DNA sequence: CCTACTGTGTTTGAAAATCCCG
RNA sequence: GGUGGGAGGUCUGUCCCCACCAUGGGGUGCGCGCACGUCCAAACGACCAUAUCGAUAUGUAACCAUGCAUUGGAAAGUGCAUGGAGCAGAAGAAACACAGUAGG
DNA sequence: CGGGATTTTCAAACACAGTAGGAGGGAAAGTTGTCCAGA
């Protein structure tokens, strides 16, 4: 009867929605600014070849940044010496294994700059933190003593982060998680029984609009042998009698299963496309950025500011009061622009959330029933070759669906067998597999097979063929 | 001529040592 | 009753709440009314008021309770400090980096 | 003065440049009206 079954999972990440009083929000975004300034100062000093940061020079004369030299007190005290808006970041948010320099800078230099030394690697191809990409995280380590739920309710918390005061009110526990060895304890029971970690990672990430999400991540730090260092369970509902399932996707659909059920892609992109164009041409004529009529004003004022500063500093000698240096301001987007920007951002977030929840529901439904997933591909680049699906999958991001199927097939260990998109899936039949080249075109919906078939739906036939192929390759290993 | 979703890969703390306002 | 919406982590409907479109026409039936299923006309991220060239700006909304200062003789609000926020059915793994891409 | 809170150490430094020819359905453009969009 689709009952909930507790399953041990590797590394959970609770997704909540904090409610920080204005002071707490101010402290959080000041910490985001502190992390971005540490990022910028470090990676702008690596290109000046500062001996404090650069690692051991090699015998060839090359100079690399070594990340162990980059996470000591002396560096942070130099940083606070330069500017006072840099110590507000948590110390554990910068130096720890899951902080700003062994988790973000490491991957960034390993991927963007191809792991090349600072003397050879180029600068203008590396993306820093600025108004385009501010720092949307910081991963402190807290004790469960700072994670206090509420018992009058059954979904609310009380989280007080380091360096901040007020016990920020979380919301929405995933209470279907269970602690202890057999998953029979609530959070308070395991906190009192001492079967939980001490320093927990909360990766406080703010979304595009002000929405101070928190991620109280769990883990199994050491799983030496088979027992993890920590144990907890999570319950999801699985069909009483699962069967192998093959999935198909159509232009007018979002998913079709071999059982017969068909799911409709609401496809919100065109649904709100009229209002989308409304607000697009709205902000395209506003008085701030993303305008093409106020950027030029901002560039002009910045250029004249720098030119006058250069022509007043050296030629004027800055003795006591030479000339009259005026700076004014770089101008800001207007409130009327601001309200419409925030409303439109809420709208793209609304389609994002609607689509995300819809795919979450679809994946949750299929994953429990599917004892053996038989989807074709694990990537979208094999679905865009014919250009027919691209027009729909551009609006419906199917790679997120791929990822959701991937990690919801893993928590039950549901296999996900993938095969190449080259077989005569359309030509073959569900009964005898007779090859008919006329079916290749998508427009055919009903085609009576000459021998013993009627084939009123291609989607069922294709899913049947894919499932049969997946079974056959299991029967004889390739 | 500038903003913004996305496709893809990777990753997910414990423990001595030092500090700070009742 | 529909139109779009705001809070209850997210979605569907209701709950509470924000600004609008109709009181219409009609295909077929029953005895001027009722309409068996429809469809159209709407309302679409506010509406107002202001000034200066539809649209640019500005004062601006979407749950309940407590306390504080304020507007208030009031009735009820403003700001601040908090707290509380369902119901029926669904789900509830996130963060980082790279770039192309689409929009105007 | 003192007991929990923050905070350094484990613990570990360096990727990118290569080379074509393999498969198929999706596809019209380009009007002056009414109003539209900024004007």
């Amino acid at each position: 009867s689709l009952n909930a079954k507790k399953i041990r999972l590797e590394n959970y990440a609770m997704k909540m929605r904090l409610y920080p009083s204005p002071t707490q929000a101010e402290q959080m975004d000041k910490m985001f600014l502190a992390l971005r300034l540490a990022y910028n100062m470090t990676f702008h000093e690596v290109f000046q070849q500062n001996p404090a940061v650069c690692g051991d020079p090699d015998e060839d004369g090359n100079v690399w940044p070594s990340y162990k030299k980059m996470a000591n007190k002396t560096w942070r005290k130099a940083l606070i010496d330069q500017n006072p808006a840099i110590a507000e970041a948590p110390a554990a948010a910068i130096t720890t294994n899951n902080g700003l320099f062994l988790s973000n800078g490491q991957k960034a230099w390993k991927t963007g700059m191809h792991n090349l030394p600072a003397n050879k690697a180029d600068r203008k191809d590396f993306r820093f933190y600025s108004l385009s990409k501010p720092r949307r995280s910081f991963a402190v380590q807290i004790p469960p003593d700072c994670i206090i739920p509420s018992d009058t309710n059954q979904k609310v918390a009380r989280i007080k982060l380091p360096k901040i005061d007020g016990a920020i009110k979380a919301r929405g526990f995933n209470r279907k998680i269970w602690f202890g060895p057999d998953g029979k304890h609530t959070y308070e029971e395991a906190l009192a029984a001492h079967e939980l970690s001490n320093n927990l990672t909360v990766r406080v990430s703010k979304d595009t609009c002000g929405d101070y999400f928190i991620c109280i991540t769990f883990s199994q730090g050491k799983v030496k042998g088979d027992k993890p260092t920590w144990e907890f369970y999570q319950e999801v509902r699985v069909s009483p009698i699962p069967e192998p399932i093959g999935l198909d996707v159509g232009i007018k659909d979002i998913a079709i299963l071999n059982t017969g059920t068909k799911y409709e892609n609401k496809q919100f992109k065109r649904d709100r496309a009229a209002t989308l164009k409304k607000m697009s041409r709205q902000l395209s004529r506003r008085w701030g950025p993303a305008n093409s009529a106020f950027r030029d004003y901002n560039k002009n004022i910045r250029a004249e500011n720098r030119a006058l500063e250069k022509a007043q500093q050296d030629p004027g000698s800055s003795g006591v009061g030479p000339e009259a240096p005026v700076l004014k301001s770089v101008a800001q987007p207007s409130r009327r622009y601001l309200t419409i920007q925030k409303n439109r951002a809420k709208l793209e977030r609304k389609i994002a959330r609607r689509r995300d929840t819809y795919y979450h529901q679809v994946t949750a439904e299929v994953a429990g029933k599917s004892s053996l997933l038989a989807v074709e591909t694990l990537r979208v680049k094999n679905m865009l070759q014919n250009h027919r699906l691209a027009f729909a999958l551009s609006d419906a991001a199917m790679s997120d669906f791929i990822s959701k199927l991937k990690y919801k097939a893993r928590r039950i260990q549901v296999p996900l067998v993938a095969i190449g998109t080259f077989q005569p899936s359309s030509q073959t039949c569900s009964v005898c597999g007779s090859i008919n080249p006329a079916v290749k075109n998508l427009s055919i919906r009903v085609w009576t097979c000459p021998n013993c078939g009627t084939r009123h739906n291609r989607d069922i036939n294709a899913a049947k063929n894919i499932l049969a192929i997946a079974q056959n390759m299991l029967e004889k290993k390739v």
